[PDB]
DNA sequence: AGAAGGACCAGTGGTCCGTA
DNA sequence: AGAAGGACCAGTGGTCCGTA
């Protein structure tokens, strides 16, 4: 079992039997590389080429010895990686704030939604288009909860701001 | 059970308990319309919006009383519809030739591959890009056999034409 | 034989909940 | 209690093969 994550500030190495948030974001980068490898082979074999991280990519990671990668964990933190990709400055500031407050990873994770919803609001509430416009982020399915919040907020927007 | 298809020429109404090929192509158009309707609702509900005909679309067709639509049949003839979309003139000519020869639908269907492979060859063998570049055709997954033939042919091309 | 489609199957997206 | 991930489940892509 991998060591649990804790909230770290940018560049910080986590002390003890813990992993930091930069390590977390690095896992997404490693997954992206595994997708590139799956795509290379699919195209060479004339097979349908995936454009997203899929079960196939996770199996490929495991086969390549990257056991510490697993689907539930990667899907769980995807919106956190999203914020890091889309507004690294805000991501860094949120990390510093939550570290200072001694918040745990679950709480920091929850706080990551709000700024993403705000980014969505600034793009006609099109969260899919937000993900797809960022090269690193475009390979990740939009998480259910994030999509629901963006929709809840757009409705409140059309409602409150129609009176 | 729907009446079986027979090879017809453009505009021809099939006589007796038979359906013609224009009727067949019309079924694809109807499916496209059902996808548009599924997309409208997905987007309004803030759900992930499909970009392809999926099980969801077929279920939607059935619910709307279009029982004569079913997945196996639509998937079976998709490359035939593809040829009609991509090179209607060649499609028409192949239909006329096979009608004249008294060929059955299975044989005409088989003959539809070749011209599609040729179209693929003219686009760097990228059959996915061929499908995606045509607005009507882009919503249909490339059929397995067509993909395999395009790959078999590209290899023969790089092989024969490297000596 | 030629052909339409119910129904199954392997593998997917999605995440719960038994575990440490 | 906070957190990592095995494993399951509903529904998908894909098409075989029992049917007419």
């Amino acid at each position: 079992r991998e060591h649990p994550f804790i909230v770290t500030e940018p560049g910080e190495v986590a002390r003890g039997k813990k992993n930091g948030l930069d390590y977390l974001f690095h896992l997404y980068e490693q997954c992206r590389e595994f997708l590139l490898q799956v795509q290379t082979i699919a195209k060479d074999r004339g097979e349908k080429c995936p454009t997203k991280v899929t079960n196939q990519v996770f199996r490929y990671a495991k086969k390549s010895g990257a056991s510490y990668i697993n689907k539930p964990k990667m899907r769980h933190y995807v919106h956190c990686y999203a914020l890091h990709c889309l507004d690294e400055e805000a991501s860094n500031a949120l990390r510093r704030a939550f570290k200072e407050r001694g918040e745990n990873v679950g709480s920091w994770r929850q706080a990551c939604y709000k700024p993403l919803v705000n980014i969505a609001c600034r793009h006609g509430w099109d969260i899919d288009a937000v993900f797809n416009a960022h090269p690193r982020l475009s390979i990740w399915y939009v998480p259910t909860k994030l999509r629901q919040l963006c929709h809840l907020e757009r409705n409140n927007a059309v409602a409150a701001a129609a009176a």
